[PDB]
């Protein structure tokens, strides 16, 4: 096993702007999900060599961390808000679909999950 290189955070052929959604979504949705007990092993792309996880990367072909998109957010990667809301649910599907229900690591990112979810309830029309 080696790792693959990890998502790109930074694209010239990408179209990207600022929004006030985005700005809420580094400020306010990704700072409360970074500081949660939970984030640890999100805040990183999955170290498949580390983390002794050689079947990682056969399941999972898109991946994606909270890393990626603090730093994709930080040097405005995105168009809008969606984008990085999509990030996010491939993060959690991801976690869902490598592992099974019940995992202690499923039961994290259900949480996770459940107060990103709120937060982005809070989030601004344009
Ligand atoms: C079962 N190991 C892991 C599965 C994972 O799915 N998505 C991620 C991210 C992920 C990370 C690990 N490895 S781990 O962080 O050391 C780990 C976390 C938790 Br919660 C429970 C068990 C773990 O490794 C045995
Ligand atoms: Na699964």
């Amino acid at each position: 096993g080696s790792n693959p290189p990890p998502p790109e955070t930074s694209n010239p052929n990408k179209p990207k702007r600022q929004t006030n959604q985005l700005q809420y979504l580094l400020r306010v949705v990704l700072k409360t999900l970074w500081k949660h007990q939970f984030a640890w092993p999100f805040q990183q792309p999955v170290d498949a060599v580390k983390l002794n996880l050689p079947d990682y990367y056969k399941i999972i072909k898109t991946p994606m961390d909270m890393g990626t998109i603090k730093k994709r957010l930080e040097n405005n990667y995105y168009w809008n808000a969606q984008e990085c809301i999509q990030d996010f649910n491939t993060m959690f599907t991801n976690c869902y679909i490598y592992n099974k229900p019940g995992d202690d690591i499923v039961l994290m990112a259900e949480a996770l999950e459940k107060l990103f979810l709120q937060k982005i309830n809070e989030l601004p029309t344009e």
